DNA sequence: CAGCTCTACGGATGCCTCACA
DNA sequence: TGTGAGGCATCCGTAGA
């Protein structure tokens, strides 16, 4: 239980550090925040000795942290973190080096006295064949800690102009609701009232059927009323403001007018990324949001989205010729499940058209029978589509990909509630779900490569001082001194297909690479 | 029985509790 | 004998991938 202070600093301690493998790493501090604390006691632990302590308020000036930083930095000796999401900050935090990173924590939950806990935690995830999903978390622990740290600078100008704008629009359609409602004494926000509001009001189907839900997928049924009108708008306006755009500046933190969320690692089912803190990942698609985030000054951001990244995982794991062979061709799937139903002609598509056979395309990917297909595609576009048309176009996409429909079949058959991705990323779901089981694979899959991607990314931007800022699902964001933009947009590029290939061996992923001044201009 | 999936988050609404003189 | 304030789980609805 030696102290390491000023007293008794003999520089004897550094000749342990030689020929070590195993250091249980475990920091204390005054508090919980990185900005605003600093390391009381640094712990060591090194097998066949005592945990060894060092204290950083006592000791001063330089030459005594020597053997600890150059631990710390090198790349052969692994560092036992328990909940290296914390310590590792802090490290990161100040003029501290730390790689080779592995926590116990994220081994624990991938699953169903630091130096015993890492045998008992390796042993049993290479038993499992999990030393593959496990080494890229924890080399991704890295990332993480860099995009907290960095976190992500806000236009606070257009943020607030934007703000105002919006409060006045809601103002207005509150104005003009009350107004058409004849009622101005009920809360537009409790649905429980509005729905009965609009009841008595004389608002019900073509087909003789009155309001009962205001989903908008129900809503949107239900036009031809000047009343559903103006409740959607509001609703959407009164959403866009109070959910995000009132929330939104309370958020940043001072003395850095930087929003710094807080990513979690394997808080989804599926081994994606929750942002629990400002969800930078749920900003409106729409670009005129999204234009209020920006970079530090002088610099610049490389943004990289996979190309069509699922319907190729399914491809693979289908093992479907057809589907191979298309992608080869360079045809979009989504583009052709649009033209099929919808306006004629492949190139006449648009950002919506994509988007609804998107979720189309994987509705029946996944399960969605031909009548819930019917109804979607009626709400969301102007088809006026029969059930026996559409029907008929079922049939024809289920036997152009045999693949798929054998796919289909198996997994209909089998009962094993046993599942996995491209990476043994395994799961043992409670109940036989038919489309959830057709979705875990391809989505787990996905964000295993967008964690390797990540991984490579920041082991290779080493060389030009390269800096994460944002991953939202498949999507990675990073920012690089200007000097160097050609060459990190080549970097991303790198990081993500190489990533890729060690998962996708038949058909060849694609990524669309930009510069980037925002957020927006994707 | 039969299917589109994962997540977070704001805001109404009965249930629970207690309290005193 | 009366509210009563508060919170506190429970849905609705839309946001994003
Ligand atoms: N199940 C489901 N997933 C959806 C839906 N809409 C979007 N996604 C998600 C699933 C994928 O992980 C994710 C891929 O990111 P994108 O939204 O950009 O789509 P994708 O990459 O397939 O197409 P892209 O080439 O980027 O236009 O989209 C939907 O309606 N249903
Ligand atoms: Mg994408």
């Amino acid at each position: 239980f030696f102290i390491i202070n000023d007293n008794n600093y003999n520089e004897n301690i550094n000749l342990i550090y030689k020929d070590i493998k195993y250091c249980g790493l475990n920091i204390q501090t005054t508090g919980l925040e990185v900005f605003d604390e600093n390391i009381r006691l640094i712990q060591i632990a090194v097998e066949n000795y005592p945990v060894i302590i060092y204290d950083m308020f006592n000791i001063n000036k330089k030459d005594i942290l020597d053997g600890l930083r150059k631990v710390l930095e090198n790349k052969n000796i692994i560092k036992i973190i328990q909940n290296g999401k914390f310590d590792a900050k802090f490290l990161l935090h100040n003029n501290f080096k730390i790689e080779n990173i592995f926590d116990t924590y994220i081994a624990s939950k991938l699953l169903d006295c630091l130096l015993k806990l890492y045998k008992k935690l390796k042993e049993e995830i290479k038993k499992e064949n999990l030393h593959i999903v496990n080494d890229i978390e924890n080399k991704c622990i890295l990332p993480i800690c860099d995009m907290e740290l960095n976190g992500i600078k806000v236009d606070l100008e257009n943020l607030q102009k934007s703000t105002n704008e919006i409060l006045n629009e809601l103002n207005i359609e509150k104005d003009n609701l009350k107004k058409k409602l004849k009622d101005e004494n009920i809360n537009v926000n409790s649905q429980q009232q509005v729905l009965k509001a609009l009841q008595k009001n004389n608002v019900r189907d073509i087909s003789n059927k009155l309001i009962e839900n205001t989903s908008d997928s129900n809503l949107k049924n239900f036009l031809n009323h000047e009343e559903i009108i103006s409740l959607r708008n509001y609703r959407r306006l009164y959403k866009l403001y109070s959910a995000f755009y009132l929330k939104l500046p309370l958020h940043i933190n001072t003395k850095t007018n930087k929003i710094h969320t807080t990513f979690n690692q394997l808080k989804t089912f599926s081994g994606r990324f929750s942002s629990e803190k400002p969800n930078l990942q749920q900003i409106p698609r729409q670009k005129n949001i999204r234009e209020i985030f920006i970079p530090n000054d002088n610099n610049i951001f490389i943004i990289a989205d996979f190309k069509q990244i699922e319907l190729k995982i399914a491809a693979e794991i289908t093992n479907d010729e057809i589907m191979l062979k298309a992608y080869n061709n360079n045809i979009d799937l989504h583009t052709l499940t649009a033209s099929i139903i919808t306006k004629k002609n492949i190139p006449d598509i648009n950002k919506e058209d994509r988007h609804i056979a998107k979720a189309i395309n994987f509705g029946l990917i996944y399960g969605m029978n031909y009548v819930n297909l019917k109804n979607y595609a009626n709400t969301y576009y102007g088809l006026n589509m029969s059930l026996d048309q559409c029907l008929y176009f079922y049939n024809s996409f289920f036997e152009h990909y045999k693949g798929i429909y054998k796919w289909h079949n198996q997994v209909k058959q089998k009962r094993a509630l046993q599942y996995s991705t491209l990476s043994n990323r395994k799961v043992i779901f409670p109940y036989f779900s038919f489309t959830k089981a057709l979705n875990y694979p391809v989505q787990g899959t996905c964000a295993d490569i967008l964690k390797l991607a990540l991984v490579d990314l920041y082991d290779n931007l080493k060389d030009i001082n390269g800096k994460i800022i944002l991953c939202v699902h498949d999507e990675i964001i990073i920012e690089v001194n200007k000097k160097f933009q050609e060459e990190a947009l080549k970097i991303l590029v790198q990081s993500m297909e190489n990533s890729a290939s060690y998962f996708l061996k038949k058909v060849k992923c694609e990524v669309s690479v930009k510069i980037a001044e925002n957020w927006g201009s994707k």
